């Protein structure tokens, strides 16, 4: 009803951009597969598949390979729709969702009798996925061409109104699960119970979430890629911190939320502290400003935070400057969100795909792309306590200055990230999370 | 340390067939390659890893990529072990578990640092792994050489003592798991709830699991190969059945079984003589026989369910010569079970690959190798309700024998799977699934 | 297999312990005699063999006297094999059992021709036998040294994985033994048919089992060494009390079971709690604790019993104060269990040899050693009513403190013993006996 | 009452014995040792009581150590009977049995205390036991004296009616064990079975045997002293050799019988032929004639049958001569039996303790003595087919006279013994086994 109307918008907007790139670089039109399962070595199991992007930018079909779209943005878009007709499958029905009338369908019922509903003349058709040899087969010559590639990818930034409410959708659902999870910290449940708390609120398995949870108790925190779930909780709770979305028609949520406790002591205020720079890097997006600009705003916040709480024994500036914040927050302020999770397009600075060079001494930076309206951003402010970087400092000159009687009070607890997910349109701004009542 | 000590014979049983099989085909030695890490398509996130099933034959590292075991059946093993140290990973400890005993451990920190950890001359070294551009630039040039594969895959069926207690532990954790499944469908909860259920009781997450769990619910119960976990519960609550196992040190276990919601019934009583055929179907494994002979027993016993329950309306001898059976059993009786689920050198007559012909009806068996002592097998004998298969034989000269009605009543129950894992001795046949008192 | 895989650490493991020792106290080695036969006075029959524990612990040879072990802990232990070939006797074929491999045998056929087989200069070598005159005639000088006998005696409270196995497979057979017993006293038969249906069911003679069978009905119950075997059933059953255990490759089972003939009455009521009390006191062993206390416990909850039931009219704890539960349960809680079933190192602190004092309310105390895992233990809380015992009671200071109209009326039943045999594990304790569901 | 009477002059009959010998070798009296428990080494478990045949041979008190004969042939003799008074054995009656009224009992609590009860001055007394050591201790000086062991040894060969009842009170409960035994041979039972269904029947456990029961099937036959019960029965029941007796008030009985399963065929009539034989050998019992002579008779006899039976070619006369019936009948035909199976006098020519000499042929065989009146005895012909004889057989120049393919017919069945027990008198003979008509 309301997503289904907002899709006809959807499928113009991309005929377009299509239409566009096509006819720039010499091309009667794009066939994009959703790509195929991958089976493990000298077995009969299978991965669990993943799509192509390009593929499901154009329809929510996100668990279908051997799936295939041809469009040049003229002529209407064409399906070929794997729909296999096996007795040890449950037969599904022919697409009868809100997407189906927009393409002309066609079922495939074994994906190698493909080559004969393919255009006939593949010399101007660009191939858009990952079989490489699967396409040359086929009769294909040119695939994922960078100019295509550059084009679509940069204004993937720019979301559909259809887009927008995939991506609402997206944070509600996983938005229950932080309430789930959050509820089941202060239960005194394990890192496994907590993630199967929030896999049960989402109604999500583990492999439909568009990242792998990071769910880490005490010093787990302070990890940042924190894949393990132990099944025993620890002896004493102090900390939670959970990154965990959603997925909704191939659009992820993505959120982060940490949590003391005792809800009072230097960990529960250092967390509130963190809060009120988060909210406040979040409504610091506009158009035409550079997001590089809000990450140094970023450092400058935290290098505050570590001198108000004497875990640095110097003023704030003079943390910034030293580069001492770089271990406290090793990590990007964010990045855009989407179809994909570290969203394409972040780093360019036009359609060709031109770098928009990153800000001062942070060379890395994930999105340093000039903020306009309908893109849609993360804002993950960290503060964290790692061994290894405070090892590395302690080696380094720097060492004076750090307030190690306190650090070694915070390890217990780990870190924080906060993270929220923002739309920014032309006057305002959606923070999505924020807007469904989770503190 | 029970595992511990009969992992000492475990290495000399593979050194022992590692130095026949090199020797015989004029090896050196041999390279195996735990695998890689699989990146999904223009994107930053990974496949959930799956270890090489030659890999973990030697050792329980399912979890870990860039492995690497050199082996020749004469010098202890060498294992190069990757142990990244970054900042953003909890570093893992060096290998101290009870298998590092018996391996010269080197430590690989960088994935292409291993050049200069393989033999200088890798001229008569098999590599064997998934990954073979690698292999060839790392300047290998056999690989995964059929006469060496299908010796490891005829072996692979006769199971060190060391396997099978693995086996057994595994089939320990899964009966937690189909306990706590059971209780939560009599609680009228959900395919998605149970399968939670399962994760939660097993402490396994989905993607631990040795395959794809089947959580099926009245009529999802004829879908043999139903993936999808419905969220939402049925109205009313008729069947259920669960295929789900669970890991120990890289072997499964692979339990099926399907209750009656009610206490009795029509369908609650073709379960119990279901059953009553699986039990002595179970029984009928001895060594010198060959397994394709207990699959045809298999059609007899479930020929005289469909006559005795009025399914069919002939005798049950009639019915197997018909061909009327396939339509209610479809599948395999069963097969190897072990490091794979479906195990290497089930359809094998002897260790150069040969081929075993399968009973003239079913062409189409698994399981057709002799039977002997230290093997472990499944009996998954099933009766369901399909409807893609009943169109089919409505089309046939056999139509007029069906009792249409009573499939009818029957649809909504789905169908009927009862699996065990059982271990053949000499002198006696071990049921470690029904050991363990799960009914 | 199994079994045999297993021994291949416990040669290891003997061997290591053999090389301490020896080392240690300046010994060469040491010669361990299984035995001889002992004829009977005047006569020209043999008492039935018992073999030297010592020569039993390294292989499962028990039915065999003059045979010799020689062993350093290094070079490979000699075997010497009495295998006699007269016509008189069945000659069988020279040893091919899985211990074989481990040693190398030489074979004796006449016991005084033993002199050339054992070193020339035995004086760094210790004797371990009984047969002392034979000793010192073959040049011995050293026999049974304290030293040497405390460590192994020590040590074998830690038993190798075959041992564990061997004791699993006594408790198996020991409890079809204790099924039959109890089958034969509810058809009313006498101690004497119990008796030969429990060695009937073991497949064992009366000198194969490890100890003398208690099998007693009724008021024998109260006897702890009731040895008798009473040909002809009494007028009514009440009670029946049956310790009864088996041999595997020299190790013992030993448990005991006590029933009441009515399934109702309060006599089966105590049975039912005792049960109970005997259950928990078997979860209750733990390693990092004094057995001693696990002895006290078991008092008090004795206490609790006669508290509970009208015999003791006091409340718990002023009963176990008093010294009253001594009366009714005068033995020890247990005892290790191995190669002999009141094993050896009971009451060591130490490798020494040096005692573990028993708790200030018992100095009779067998089992007084700090539990730790890989030992074996039994749980033998019991409640009798024993006139002598009671009859002491009588002419105290607390005689008015006890029920004698409820005495009598108990006094028919005799007694209750509930036995188990209890592996204690790192973080698990197995209950061999109720693990094979012997109720 | 009936035995009760004949034990006067049983007791009289030994008073004399006894004055006779104390009197002419000049001691004041006999003191006679009951015995004592042994001990197993390092352990706290004991053998089973076997009581001093001298103790024994005045009452029937064979179930109690420590118990003490004081006699000089003149008083009445005195007995230290042993009653201990503790909780955990049953406390017995203070004898009230047809005895105890022959003897001026003296009761003891505690075998330490036995030295006062016992004469003060010992220097004329001849202590009668096993336990040297213990003598001294006391203050024996006199040990085990020959004249005296000659002498009662010489006189136990003639038996008082008490004596004869007994042991026909023994051969009465043995020979329904027989018919048990007999039964579940042809019933397929196995040697452990059947060794069971003896005990079953004698209502007598294996050490209330007065030897260890011979349970023979197939092969196991050809064995002399087969003491193995195999628990499984063999493929195909051929033949069944038993062996076994019974005890009453500490006399033996001491029967052997052959079967064949099929009651038809060669072995069947080889059983037959050899029965005669044996009835005919169990009737040239005469007193006045020296047993040597029955034995050569024996060997002809057994001759006859290998001449008659195509074993060997040569005629009956030429067979004794050239020695080969020592390869079919290696043993004795027999021996005396009473307080001991092989008893005591049997060797002897008169009371000094002089050996009577052996036929020439045979000095390896254990009955020479005289035949006379009260002397009872057993007749065990035999013809086995023993591999370890006809080795040594087919190795001298006796080879090409026997037939090698007629015994490899009867291997199979092993062997053949039938004895009986008889007592002999003046004018006539009592074969107790085959006078309660077991064939
Ligand atoms: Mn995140
Ligand atoms: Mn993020
Ligand atoms: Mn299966
Ligand atoms: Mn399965
Ligand atoms: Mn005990
Ligand atoms: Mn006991
Ligand atoms: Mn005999
Ligand atoms: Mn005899």
């Amino acid at each position: 009803d309301k997503l289904a109307v907002l899709y006809a918008e959807h499928i113009a907007t991309l005929q377009q951009r299509t239409r566009t790139i096509t006819e720039r670089e010499g091309l009667e039109g794009l066939v994009i597969h959703s790509g195929q399962a991958k089976r493990q070595f000298l077995d009969d199991m299978y991965y669990p598949f993943k799509v192509n992007p390009q593929f499901k930018a154009w329809l929510p079909v996100i668990d279908n390979p051997h799936c295939w779209i041809v469009v040049d943005g003229a002529s209407k878009p064409k399906l070929i729709f794997y729909r296999p007709v096996d007795f040890w499958h449950k037969v599904p029905d022919e697409p009868r969702d809100f997407w189906a009338e927009y393409f002309d369908i066609e079922l495939l019922v074994q994906p190698d009798q493909v080559e004969k509903l393919l255009p006939y003349d593949k010399a101007n058709y660009a191939y858009i996925g990952e079989y490489l040899e699967v396409a040359q087969a086929l009769g294909f010559s040119i695939m994922n061409p960078e100019p295509v590639m550059n084009y679509l990818h940069f204004h993937r930034a720019y979301k559909t109104q259809y887009e927008l409410e995939c991506l609402r959708q997206a944070n509600r659902i996983a938005v229950e699960g932080h309430k789930a999870a959050r509820d089941t910290f202060f239960n005194g449940g394990s890192e496994f119970d907590i993630q199967h708390a929030y896999l049960m609120a989402t109604r999500q398995s583990e492999n439909e979430m568009p990242y792998g949870n990071i769910v880490a108790l005490n010093e787990n925190c302070a990890i940042l890629h924190y894949t393990h779930f132990e099944p025993t909780a620890p002896h004493t709770h102090h900390s939670f911190l959970i990154d965990a979305g959603a997925n909704f028609n191939g659009y992820a949520a993505d959120i982060t939320r940490t949590y003391d406790f005792k809800k009072s002591g230097e960990f529960s205020d250092l967390i509130q502290v963190m809060t009120e720079h988060q909210i406040a890097l979040g409504k610091a997006l506009k158009p035409g400003l550079l997001y590089g600009e809000l990450h140094l705003e970023c450092h400058q916040r935290v290098a505050q935070v570590l001198s108000d709480f004497n875990i640095v024994k110097l003023p704030a500036a003079d943390i910034v400057e030293r580069g001492i914040t770089s271990t406290f927050f090793p990590h990007g302020l964010g990045h855009h969100l989407g179809l994909q999770v570290h969203d394409m397009g972040g780093f360019m600075a036009d359609e060709s795909g031109t770098h928009q060079a990153p800000p001062e001494g942070h060379p890395f930076l994930r999105c340093t792309r000039l903020i306009e309206k309908n893109q849609v951003f993360t804002i993950e402010p960290g503060l964290y306590f790692i061994d290894s970087l405070l090892g590395d400092l302690a080696q380094t000159d720097n060492k004076q200055f750090i307030n190690w009687e306190k650090v070694e009070e915070f390890k217990p607890f780990g870190g924080i990230r906060i993270e929220d997910n923002i739309i920014v349109h032309e006057d305002s701004l959606e923070n999505m999370t924020r807007d469904l009542h989770l503190d």
